[PDB]
């Protein structure tokens, strides 16, 4: 009953922290709300599934804690399937290709995406990683919805729809619920539009053999009888030199120093004494989360592989169930599967049907994209709707709404007397998943051992060495990526050259040229 640090939350930022104070001598507990630890990261094991993810599962280049911490811990990875066509159904109509965005055929349209993505990008530029708040133009962009500065930005609708999607598939929200200035740093904080969305050298490139779940698991072994589940904490008084801690089954624990592991949303519910400062009770209140149902579809054969797709659809359009798919299929290509995800509004919609219709319009959608009536005969259904979680509220992460970020946003990770914040959301890299959990773990028990006196200030911060099993290579675009105008950007050369081709017609018949 009695420790030097609690922290609230064994997610992975929890467990990180809880495992970086433990190496340093410093006791310790973790309280878990649930039966099991590992929060948004959650492996089912089943026989039907040897093992899934029905959380976060993914990592790739540039995600070097989690690389380092789940390596450490003895977790492989191996890398998600890419070998066969992605494709993108759009407008009913089934289009197969390569790389990391689907092609826009259409040459005006093609300027607009690309000037879309280099813009998204261009604009991160200006966004400080770790002070999105302070960026010369915060208090504009943050004023902007999503929705605002992509039909700001976009002349076509191809473009507009597809950057709502490119929304929806990275913060699990709809682009008029989100703050531009937090949507181009949350892109730009994870290396930009193309590591963000890509497989290959992006944020997808790679799952835990065994299970992310995993991660969390091991670090509870090393921790043993530190760990408690089912105590989820009510209340926090740091009123007195001993903080005391009381969980929901009215026990209680004393600590010098609190490291709070667990999203704003949850964070808001928690009774902390004193009164957290009122710029943060707004911010931690006003953080939704994203809305996600991760859904895997098991076959017996990867069907997809056979018409030479991978299991990879970007799926634009309304009526469809699931958004985004990959496949699942195991490191040994047993137990083929898709996992698809049902995003943003759509969750919320789809939710509301039973299981078995969920399934059904899934398979049918698959059959109908893929092409193939194998579609229809999954073998086994498993399927996990974060938006009725209740010690997470929704995933991956927590969005924040125009306005909420130049107005309480600079909060987000400062400590409240005795009391340091970790958890994903207050990530300075890859927040919003697995990687920033980790940052945020060990920079919040950092931030705890320089209190305890045993860390500096300069060494809170620490960056990560490179993984060596995956590196990074950096992101190039080509020459014309560069420099192609936008549709916006054309119009003004056209009318120049317009307005010269005329005057070289001019001074052709007056015989001055
Ligand atoms: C469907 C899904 C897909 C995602 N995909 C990916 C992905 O592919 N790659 C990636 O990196 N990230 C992904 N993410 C996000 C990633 O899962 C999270 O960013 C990360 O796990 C968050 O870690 P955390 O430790 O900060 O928070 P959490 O994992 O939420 O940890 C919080 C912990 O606190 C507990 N808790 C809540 N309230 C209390 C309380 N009052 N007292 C005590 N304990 C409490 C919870 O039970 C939980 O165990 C996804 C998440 C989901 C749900
Ligand atoms: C471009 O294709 C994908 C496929 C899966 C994901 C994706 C893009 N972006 C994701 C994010 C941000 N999280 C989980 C899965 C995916
Ligand atoms: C002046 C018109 C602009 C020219 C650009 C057109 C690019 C289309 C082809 C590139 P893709 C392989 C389909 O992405
Ligand atoms: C003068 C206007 C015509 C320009 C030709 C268009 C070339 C597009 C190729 C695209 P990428 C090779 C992927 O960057």
């Amino acid at each position: 009953h009695m420790f030097d640090v609690v922290v609230i939350g064994g997610g992975i930022s929890g467990l990180s922290a809880a495992k970086l104070l433990t190496e340093y001598g410093v006791s310790v507990l973790v309280l878990e709300a649930r039966d099991r630890v590992g929060g948004r990261t959650y492996t089912i094991r089943n026989e039907h599934v040897d093992y899934v993810d029905v959380g976060g599962a993914y990592v790739g280049p540039t995600q070097n804690r989690i690389l380092r911490l789940s390596k450490e811990l003895g977790i492989e990875t191996y890398k998600v399937n890419v070998s066969e066509r992605l494709v993108q159904y759009v407008k009913g109509k089934t289009y197969p290709f390569r790389g990391a965005f689907p092609p826009v055929w259409n040459p005006i349209a093609y300027l607009d995406y690309n000037n879309l993505w280099r813009t998204i990008d261009n604009m991160g530029k200006e966004i400080p990683t770790d002070a999105p708040w302070e960026a010369q133009h915060a208090d504009k962009w943050d004023k902007m919805t999503m929705k605002e500065l992509i039909d700001k930005i976009c002349w076509t609708k191809t473009a507009r729809r597809f950057a709502y999607l490119f929304v929806n598939i990275n913060v699990t929200s709809e682009p008029h619920e989100v703050s531009a200035l937090w949507f181009l740093w949350y892109v730009k904080q994870c290396g930009g539009t193309t590591r963000i969305f890509s497989v290959t050298n992006g944020g997808q490139e790679r799952k835990f053999v065994g299970g992310s779940g995993q991660v969390s698991e091991r670090i509870m072994d090393l921790l043993g009888d530190q760990v408690k589940l089912n105590h989820p904490v009510t209340h926090v008084d740091q009123s007195s030199d001993n903080i005391i801690i009381e969980t929901l089954n009215h026990e209680h624990y004393e600590c010098k120093y609190v490291i709070n592991a667990i999203p704003p949303t949850l964070t808001a519910k928690i009774h902390f004494r004193p009164e957290l400062p009122a710029e943060r009770n707004q911010l931690i209140q006003r953080l939704p989360m994203g809305a996600v149902i991760k859904c895997m579809m098991y076959y017996k054969e990867a069907f997809w592989k056979k018409k030479d797709y991978c299991g990879c659809m970007i799926i634009e359009d309304e009526d469809a169930p699931i958004s985004i798919t990959l496949d699942d299929t195991k490191p040994d290509g047993s137990l083929p599967a898709i996992m698809g995800f049902i995003l943003a509004r759509k969750a919320d919609r789809l939710a509301k049907l039973h299981k078995e219709i969920r399934k059904k319009k899934i398979c049918e959608l698959y059959a109908k994209v893929l092409g193939s009536q194998e579609a229809l005969h999954p073998v086994h259904y498993e399927e996990k709707n974060w938006c009725e979680e209740q010690y997470s509220g929704g995933c991956y992460t927590a969005y924040f709404p125009p306005g909420i970020m130049t107005q309480y946003g600079r909060v987000i990770r400062q400590p409240v007397g005795r009391i340091f914040f970790a958890g994903t959301e207050t990530a300075t890299k890859w927040s919003g998943y697995m990687e920033g959990a980790v940052e945020a773990g060990e920079r919040a028990a950092r931030e705890v051992l320089n209190g305890l006196g045993k860390v500096t200030e300069k060494d809170i911060w620490v960056q990560e060495p490179e993984s060596k099993d995956v590196p990074a290579v950096e992101i190039t675009h080509t020459f014309w990526e560069r420099n192609l105008p936008s549709v916006s950007g054309l119009l003004k050369i056209i009318g120049f050259s317009t307005s010269v081709t005329a005057l070289g017609f001019v001074l052709y018949k007056y015989k001055l040229l």
